[PDB]
């Protein structure tokens, strides 16, 4: 495929005085659209948004036995209350509940954590750090370009998992339902290297197009975090995509 | 199963002046509640909610390739506007495509259509009346309890078809997406038998529970189309499920 640098989203990034990255990929046509050709290749920690290899290689591995799977709390503090519950498949990754991925890192080990990533061309493939924390604050980096890439073979079924699994986590990423569109993403805020990154990842299915997107930027502090949705959202409004 | 009536329910129909019934069952179809014993267990035509076992038919027999099948629009006059477009299954299930759906029906045919109502035990299981419109003017009926039982099996991959086609299925049945919970669900309206009948169908997952649901209500205009939701709505807004 094929991608080009625009200017017409600019407007939207300084309206907020935000450094950050917009990459947008027509399925049909094969083609990206970014504001920011360098940062779209720019290579970050993933955060939360490694819930979604994580997810896959869980299930291909069996660690996770299936979409019903609860995940039960011990009782034990965890760092928010709201991950202080017992949480399916899909609400352990909505509310991003980082011990339950932690623990699931630790069950699929070293080995094969690290031959899925590189069938899944997955960053730069490195898990140094902690098994349960390399993707939180090791050595593992991707790019915006990276994720929609991986996220268009996860919409195809073409990652090296049974097609079951991949349709498994692809519903547990479903965050907003229409009748003329479909959006399955994942939100990250890596908060281990300076400066702060927020993401935004998914992709939307309207009529018969796909558009598959990855959005990450600086965050100052905590109040900017809603920018990370709210930015690439404005964007996909005004290209008739969503809203 | 057992059926147990809620008189409270009760209010959300006299209000309106409807004549329905709901059916809600936690965690499985064991034990449900409904505002009418007798109503929850009466066979109506399915009518659009058909288009659920009609796709799961669809994918097992190969008429519909896979999860990304487009059926394209020929060009032609369409009965809605709505529907003269390229449309894929979730795009012809969210519009309640009827043309794309009678292609697939007829496609199935007659013989294999019948061998699946059967291993779903989907209603009376009588596709008579014509292929392509069986499910909106001929003899097939089903119950909204029976409706619910099709959903749980449909849920736990349960059904005589592949866990592949079950989960396509259900994903293009999402119809509202929260973090606390998620929403499958499908209408229908049954215009040409009387009495004309509304149906909302599906099941609700909140934090680790699920709610299977199913509603009809006698339709006296188009006015009265939008309580197949809210009536529902309301009585599972006021039980803390969605």
């Amino acid at each position: 495929g094929s991608i080009t640098e625009n200017t017409s989203w600019n407007k939207e990034f300084s309206a907020e005085a935000v450094n950050g990255v917009f990459v947008l990929c027509k399925s049909s046509s094969k083609s990206c659209a970014t504001n920011d050709l360098a940062r779209a290749s720019k290579e970050y920690l993933p955060a939360s948004t490694f819930k979604i290899p994580n997810a896959i290689i869980g299930l291909e591995t069996g660690v996770i036995k299936n979409e019903h799977q609860v995940f039960k709390w011990d009782g034990k503090p965890r760092a928010m209350k709201q991950w202080e519950r017992d949480l399916t498949l899909r609400g352990a990754i909505q509310v991003s509940a980082v011990p339950v991925f932690q623990q699931i890192a630790r069950e699929v080990g070293e080995v094969r954590m690290q031959k899925y990533l590189k069938k899944f061309s997955y960053g730069n493939q490195n898990i140094s750090g902690g098994i349960d924390k390399f993707w939180l604050e090791g050595q593992l980096r991707i790019s915006a370009v990276n994720q929609v890439e991986f996220l268009e073979s996860l919409y195809l079924n073409k990652l090296s998992a049974s097609k079951e699994n991949q349709l498994i986590v692809k519903e547990a990423l479903v965050t907003e339902a229409a009748p003329e569109y479909l959006v399955h993403s994942k939100t990250g805020y890596s908060t281990r290297i300076e400066p702060k990154i927020g993401w935004w990842v998914g992709w939307v299915e309207k009529e018969t197009e796909v558009y598959f997107f990855a959005f990450n930027m600086d965050i100052d502090n905590e109040s900017k975090l809603p920018l990370r949705k709210s930015i690439p959202t404005k964007i996909m409004e005004s290209e008739g995509i969503i809203g």
